[PDB]
């Protein structure tokens, strides 16, 4: 259980607006999340997430999210990106951030009067996959391989970030990455822990585009997706 925290995602805003009772619950399942991290169709979840608890589809704006950029950046800027993991749902695994560099695709996710179809959500997901922001694009960032992967498998890739080993004696799992205090970020179930990295934004301008967060489990078949509205100017 988790969701994107910085920049503030649609899911974070849905919870802060008093709409989403369990932001960390928005999940794509059942799916094959491992070891091939991008083969599973994203279905209704799409690149922004769907929360079944309250029937909230984050792929379209409402009065509470999606209307404008939450934060503005510069092309090529190295930025802080953070997600929030629940204390009781820390799965380990691998996660990433993506930006679709096709504005006309993204526009269909910026219209409060339009709900993307599942085919449009998948075409968008494919554009996000193409627009993955690699861990390794940030000078000096350590980009390791997963303790839950072996070379030759489709999870053996350090463009994606990895959580710490599930079985590590010190600082295991995703919480171990920052080793932050409980409730350093909000979750509804048991309180949240931050998971913080940097990415290099693309050399691309938009007054309003999306960054999509994706987190895949290894032990169970589950994917968590969120997106944030940003500007790159
Ligand atoms: O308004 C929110 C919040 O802002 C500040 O705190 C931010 C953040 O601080 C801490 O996260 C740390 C990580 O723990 C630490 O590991 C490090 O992550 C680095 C890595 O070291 C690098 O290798 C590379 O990948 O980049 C990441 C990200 O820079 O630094 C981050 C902070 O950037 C803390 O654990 C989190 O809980 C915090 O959100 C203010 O201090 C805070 O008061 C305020 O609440
Ligand atoms: C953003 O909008 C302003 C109009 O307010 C315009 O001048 C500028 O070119 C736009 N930027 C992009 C990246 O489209
Ligand atoms: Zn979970
Ligand atoms: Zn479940
Ligand atoms: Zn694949
Ligand atoms: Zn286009």
């Amino acid at each position: 259980h988790g969701y994107m925290y910085i920049p503030s995602s649609r899911t974070r805003l849905g919870h802060e607006a008093g709409i989403d009772s369990c932001p960390e619950c928005a999940i794509l399942e059942p799916v094959s999340s491992w070891p091939d991290l991008d083969a599973a169709p994203v279905g209704r979840s799409g690149p922004c997430g769907y929360n079944a608890r309250d029937s909230i589809d984050y792929n379209q704006p409402t009065t509470n999210w999606g209307s404008d950029a939450v934060q503005s950046y510069s092309p090529g800027e190295e930025i802080e990106v953070q997600w929030c993991v629940d204390h009781n749902g820390d799965h380990g695994g691998m996660f990433t951030y993506r930006i679709c560099q096709d504005q006309s695709i993204v526009d269909k996710f910026l219209d409060p009067s339009y709900l993307p179809t599942n085919d449009e959500k998948q075409a968008a997901e494919d554009c996000f996959d193409a627009g993955l922001l690699p861990c390794t694009d940030v000078s000096g960032q350590e980009c390791g391989y997963s303790a839950d992967c072996t070379e030759g498998e489709a999870c053996w890739r350090n463009d994606w970030f990895t959580c710490n080993g599930f079985e590590a004696s010190d600082r295991p799992k995703c919480q171990g990455v920052d080793n932050a205090e409980l409730n350093s970020c909000y979750t509804s179930i048991a309180g949240g822990y931050t998971v913080t990295k940097k990415v290099k934004l693309p050399e691309y301008t938009s007054n309003h585009t999306l960054i999509s967060f994706k987190w895949n489990s290894f032990q169970t078949g589950q994917i968590y997706l969120s997106c944030a509205d940003i500007a790159i100017q």
